[PDB]
């Protein structure tokens, strides 16, 4: 029966059949009295597949690569006599012609990328047996059973939870589709559980400590269960690019099915700020112990528990940062600025921001439906937009493809190539009705793509991975291939320059802004230059123009002139938003010409950080007493600070609240914690409340045996 | 504001803001007069006369006529002005939403404007032309004026909502179709035939699209914005059939329809009892909620009304011997015994008798160029790289030629009609021997309407090249490149066995021969294993086994006659009447193992439509709808569906149960508001026998 299909779908990993014990059709060919998967952290197994950090009790393995177990026998292992085989099965329906029930049949010698396994020793009633998992073996947790073969059918072992094994993904082996060519990239890239986010702005980039922390109990547990609420058909399960296609669209929780919920609006109701969360662990069980969306999330948090998750199962990944983001592109190489008559930026008609900054993922892995070359690093952005389904995540995009401009192939490419390859156009809406475009800046948007780099918390420029240098030929014709192939460019694109320097200032203080027009022909030319000083989320979303002002310039033929502004601590104070930024827009008209100039800048306030202190023994299992404090920095009293502390392998994630904090008041938080890992270790701090937010502090611990 | 974004996002064609009426000083409009009804240039034109709807209808890209009647006549001095479109609550120049048409002396090929043609005592008479990429929905109308003090603008005003849709008669539109007939064909027809039973026994059906029906392109916009699809996406075929099939097969109370092949369908209608698309949009519209229940073909037919309706050139195909759910495996795993016999026990994949998918008409500009054309659109779901989903646009240009690297879900319908069956033998050790590859079954006929009448069309060559060929084995060799799976590496005694077909309750014959082309004799070993199935493939249980024994002299043709029983498949029969027959045997000299595998479908007798009357619109005319019960029993909660697009509205009549035999007669009413040749359909399901359908091809005149 079933009508749609012979056999239900088998997509839960949970889920479980139980095998027969016995099953003739038509007693001492053999029986088990105990199996050893030699486990253990210190053990050989374990070690020898990099699965020995794991806070987890049963066996886990890298697939492709051979494994030990001991079968105890209630006699010994004639080989011209018995017979048996290992099985290992996964969900409610497993079947064999579909790798989720599993053979392993002894064998001689153990072939390329098959599963077998090799007697490999022999004492009086224990057989040790080499076993060899296949490069393309579904991922979870699966069930294992010895059946010894009667001529009569099969005697087979019972539910054991204790020898259940995990096959998880193999960057070191080389056939696996996720293969990782040396060590230092997968010690990274891999078994690296702490990891540093850009964001701040392209001339002040700033970093803070993430805990990826897929080492932490529970975290490998709720992956296998983030693919079962997704009810991921267990034979999808071997393959990197349906994990990632699949994990990515569940970070978002559309309505609420996913694990978290957007949102960018300051306020943040009934859940926790983006800028609090120090790490992926807190979201990820927290959201395994609901079975609901967690809140809150921006780009940053999406990115690292999407890290979080695809390293974990073993896919080598990476957070990525590109500056000045054209995110909601629709594909359009095209960022419509809207000028007035009189010169001035248009408040109205401009509804299209760039992102100062905006994250996404990078995944390791081989592209078999593509042609040859498109291998490597995949872009998958896990922030939603409407790409051709129609606003969902985009990727595995090949970043190879992207920086050509081959965007025919999928995933969601032409989205990401208009996210970090797309012009500026500044146009002027007439009063009578008309545009006319002005000028484009071509090298505004995708100005700086970074990550960290292998050696430690320093950022590594990856810019020229996803293009080309604008302005060669290069760049040029990726530009027109990725035309025929789908990307919109709508509009068809009086030596006199000017630029600005906006000098970084601190949370409080009076700074200054620094135009400098440079005449450059031999005229003299009288223009109006107008500022405009937006208050604005970090998204490019404007709040408030706090402050306007337009002045007039009369410069001298190839000289120069410069025109410097203060902005006083009160006009902006009064109304930032948690990443204090701020965007300024310099448009100036040189009244003879009518050519105009336009320019932007977008700046965040610095803040002091946490100040995290170790006091104790840096031994693993001694304690050592971590103090934290903060200092109120503002002249105004801050209510219910939520401080935060994390370091996966010192301390779980824990948050302690204060009820208030007066003006240039400080406040201590003595914690002692147990360090469980040894080596170099981070501590991470993180604040919030109800008025400042988006603080954070780290420090690098050094704990031994 | 709002963080995320400047403005919320507009995708809701319902949705509507009220524009200012001044915006900061001479003309005023009186009124504006479009030409709608049905008989004029416009609707005429623009052909859009068909849909049951009294606003303007006009297909993007294409000229059209407008007058507006000023207090006082326009002056080209001093007069400023300009017809706008707006869609949505937020509208933006920017995002095509908001279209502010100019008076421009001359029209540009692929831009807005409006040439003024002609003007008079106070009223000019304007020739608007559209964008052929022009987003398609329900578009409102002002007139605004520009004055030294800004702009003036006409009010709110419901009566001039002008729908704009695809248009596949301009050679700019991504739609464009260059033959009218394929247009009238493919576009302007609302009733479909569908094509069913099995390779042998084609049987085929009548679906009413209904597209020009009161309401349906008001509930084709109303799926979009039930998906919440961004309006600057409308214009988009691709991303129009991508997120639309998305909304067909609703996945837990979301889409459009419940999909079921249970038997029972403890509380919705048989899919086989649906007489085409109108209805059940209409209910969905109505419920809000999906509608119970659904299947391939029904699917097939809301989707092709959801196409059409907008101006998407769109048909129905039907894939004989269809390797559903695939996982772009290009093999299907039919488990034998170590004797030859069908292993039940682990040959759990199952082929489809048939399967009807989606193509829809339209130009692939993200991928090269060779590719645009015909796109295979599969709205029932099974595992693509996202994860159990439709299997969107796919170029059968590509499927045919092996580039399936090319977006959407292309491998996935590759495989549907290329895959090979593959005869294993499961040792009883635990061994696994490949015994033989059948690579003729899958995808033996796909089939179409043809485009003159209801007639079927073979597209088989559309799909695929002949199985033998080299451009066919070079497609495959290709397909392997990018990602197909192809798992298992691969006595001169011919069998083959011929079932004839019996009508629902007959005995009937299957001989099975072996010839012998070999200089020696041989030894066959045959069985028989019959059972009953879904349309799927699915068997619900084994009705006849009988294992043969053969001798086969040198040279030698050999038949024998089995032979099937009315009484041993009368107990089990599955809705469509489908039975499975395996034929395995193996040559004990030399242990080959020969194998073939058929279907048939048990001829359920046709219901009977009659009318009498006058056949003129408007004019009454009577429908005799008549069933006679074909089976010995009772059949219990009988329900008797009537349709025919331009005659009758869907309608249903119940009957407490039919005796054996007895005739039961409907009778019934129709007001053709449509003329010529038109067509009247009927369906019957009751609790026991369903999948009963009877059509009459009627011509209403005036
Ligand atoms: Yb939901
Ligand atoms: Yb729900
Ligand atoms: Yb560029
Ligand atoms: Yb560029
Ligand atoms: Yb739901
Ligand atoms: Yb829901
Ligand atoms: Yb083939
Ligand atoms: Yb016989």
């Amino acid at each position: 029966f079933g009508g749609r299909r012979a056999v239900p779908p088998n997509n839960s990993n949970a889920a479980e059949d139980d095998l027969p014990t016995v099953e003739l059709q038509g007693q001492e060919f053999l029986n088990v009295t105990s199996v050893h998967l030699f486990k253990e952290r210190w053990d050989t197994n374990k070690v020898d597949h990099h699965t020995d950090k794991y806070e987890n009790n049963k066996l886990i393995v890298r697939r492709g690569q051979s494994f030990y177990v001991q079968i105890d026998f209630s006699r010994p292992y004639d080989p011209r006599r018995d017979l048996f085989r290992v099985e290992y099965v996964i969900g409610r329906y497993p079947q064999e012609n579909k790798g989720t029930y599993i053979p392993v049949p002894i064998v001689s010698e153990l072939q390329s990328g098959k599963w077998g396994a090799k007697i490999v020793m022999r004492e009086d009633r224990s057989v040790r047996l080499s076993i060899q998992s296949s490069p393309k073996c579904i991922v979870g947790k699966f069930r294992m059973y010895v059946a010894v073969w009667t001529p009569y059918g099969v005697l087979r072992t019972s539910r054991n939870p204790e020898t259940d094994t995990y096959i998880l993904f193999n960057p070191w082996c080389e056939d696996d589709a996720v293969y990782l060519d040396n060590e230092k990239e997968r010690e990274e890239y891999v078994l690296n559980d702490i990891g540093v986010i850009f964001y701040g702005e392209v001339n002040d980039i700033k970093t803070r400590s993430w805990s990826y922390g897929q080492f932490e109990d529970g975290i490998l547990d709720t992956c296998l269960y983030v693919m079962d609420r997704a009810q991921m058909d267990l034979s999808g399960r071997g393959n990197p690019i349906k994990v990632s296609r699949v994990g990515s669209a569940m970070v978002n929780a559309k309505d609420d099915e996913g694990v978290l919920v957007g949102s960018w609006d300051n306020i943040y109701a009934y859940g926790v700020p983006p800028s609090a969360w120090t790490g992926s662990v807190d979201i990820l069980l927290e959201y395994r112990s609901s079975e609901n969306p967690v809140r809150y999330g921006q780009c940053w948090v999406f990115a690292g528990v999407f890290n979080t998750f695809l390293r974990c199962l073993g896919i080598p990944a990476r957070i990525v940062t590109n500056y000045f983001s054209a995110h909601d592109n629709d594909a359009n190489l095209q960022m419509d600025i809207f000028l007035e008559e009189d010169g001035n930026v248009n408040s109205k008609l401009t509804k299209d921001s760039v992102w100062n900054y905006h994250c996404w993922n990078e995944a390791w892995m081989t592209r078999p439906d593509l042609p040859v070359g498109f291998g490597g690093w995949q872009a998958v952005d896990s922030t939603p937009q409407e790409n051709s389904d129609g606003m969902y995540r985009c990727g595995p995009a090949s970043v190879q493809a992207i920086k050509h401009g081959h965007v025919c192939f999928q995933f969601d490419a032409p989205f990401v190539f208009a996210e970090v390859n797309s012009d500026l156009i500044y146009i002027t809406a007439k009063k009578d009705g008309t545009h006319v475009v002005e000028n484009v800046d071509a090298t505004h948007i995708g100005k700086l793509i970074v990550t960290k780099q292998i050696g430690g918390d320093g950022m590594m420029d990856i810019t020229d991975t996803y293009k080309f240098q604008e302005g060669q030929e290069e760049e040029r014709l990726a530009l027109e291939t990725a035309l025929m192939y789908g990307a919109k460019k709508p509009l068809n694109t009086s030596n006199v320059d000017m630029d600005f320097e906006v000098e970084n200032a601190v949370l409080g203080k009076d700074f200054k802004l620094s135009i400098t027009f440079r005449n450059n022909s031999h005229n003299r030319y009288t223009i109006t230059a107008y500022l405009s000083a937006n208050i604005t989320f970090y998204t490019g979303v404007p709040k408030a123009e706090f402050k306007k002002e337009t002045f007039d310039v009369t410069l001298e033929p190839l000289s120069f002139k410069k025109e410097a502004v203060l902005i006083q601590a009160g006009e902006y104070m009064g109304q930032l938003l948690e990443q204090a930024s701020l965007h300024f827009f310099v448009t100036a008209r040189i009244n003879e010409t009518r050519d105009v100039l336009a320019k932007q800048k977008s700046t965040v306030l610095t803040i002091p950080e946490i100040i995290i202190k170790v006091r104790g023994t840096q031994v693993v299992g001694s304690d050592m007493t971590v103090t934290v404090e903060f200092t109120n920095p503002l002249k105004e009293t801050l209510r219910n600070v939520w401080v935060h502390l994390d370091g996966p392998g010192v301390t779980r994630p824990m948050k302690k609240m204060f009820r208030e904090i007066r003006p240039n008041s400080t406040v201590q938080w003595e914690e002692v914690c147990r360090p469980w890992v040894s080596g170099h270790r981070k501590l991470i701090a993180s604040m919030s409340s109800d008025s400042l937010r988006h603080v954070y502090g780290e420090l690098d611990v050094q704990i031994q045996r």
